[PDB]
RNA sequence: UCCGCACUAAGUUCGGCAUCAAUAUGGUGACCUCCCGGGAGCGGGGGACCACCAGGUUGCCUAAGGAGGGGUGAACCGGCCCA
């Protein structure tokens, strides 16, 4: 139905180490919440000796918990990316594996907004992973060095980040405002690459 | 505050399975094919295909696929230096 991705996210990534730069503290207990919900919901991969390749369907979408599956494989993917950054000053290899991770962690991103179409999705989660999705394509953009990608999904994301901070009340609107002056420099510093 | 309770929400600890590919250059090891010379052992030069290591741009790649470290390397079947 109706979920706070930025909400969950930032309580989150605040409270599990990256408040002070702490990557690995951060991927470690996003896998081990990922591991526990897999064990929670009878969610299981592949049996033993044997893999199958699962799928969220619509019609499993009624525990209103399936959503942060795909929500924290994609922060763990950003998570690794943005810890090899850290890494990529000295050791020039890490940014190949550094994009290849990234490329795949849209591929979660745009997973999870496909599979919010459906009716039982309420208009706020798809509204908000639809600001999620663009503001992590114009992070792999402008990683990649495309500038004009990058730019027309920074100002997507940025517009939807608005128009959701005027839908409330300022109390929790700083949130979004908060937002919107993080990917504020990205978007100067992309145009000034230009 | 007590519960052999129910599920949701985070961590201790121990096992099992698996851990990618293309492109440019150079190198090693098998095998194949062109030559020049010589009374032998052979010497010099050019290529086709496979495996691997270091290492630069990448992906229609996955739930992921480190250019990481170590050991065995066997019966004579990885070669090197070979009494």
């Amino acid at each position: 139905l109706s979920l706070e991705i930025l909400q969950i996210i930032k309580e989150s990534q605040q409270q599990h180490g990256l408040r002070h730069g702490d990557f690995q503290r951060y991927r470690g207990y996003c896998s081990r919440r990922q591991r526990r919900l897999r064990k929670t919901l009878n969610f299981k991969m592949g049996n033993r000796h044997k893999f199958t390749g699962k799928k969220v369907t619509e019609d499993l979408l009624t525990d209103n918990r399936y959503l942060l599956l795909v929500l924290m494989d994609a922060e763990r993917a950003w998570s690794y990316a943005m810890q090899l950054k850290q890494e990529a000053n000295t050791e020039p290899r890490k940014r190949f594996h550094l994009l290849s991770r990234l490329r795949k962690a849209v591929k979660h991103a745009e997973e999870l907004e496909r599979l919010c179409e459906s009716n039982r999705v309420d208009a706020k989660t798809k509204l908000e992973a639809q600001a999620y999705t663009a503001y992590l394509s114009g992070m792999l953009r402008f990683e990649h060095q495309e500038w004009k990608a990058a730019i027309e999904a920074f100002n997507k994301c940025k517009t939807i980040y608005e128009k959701l901070a005027s839908a409330f009340t300022e109390e929790q609107a700083v949130l979004y405002n908060q937002r919107v002056e993080e990917i504020s420099p990205n978007i100067r510093y992309c145009a000034y690459n230009i």
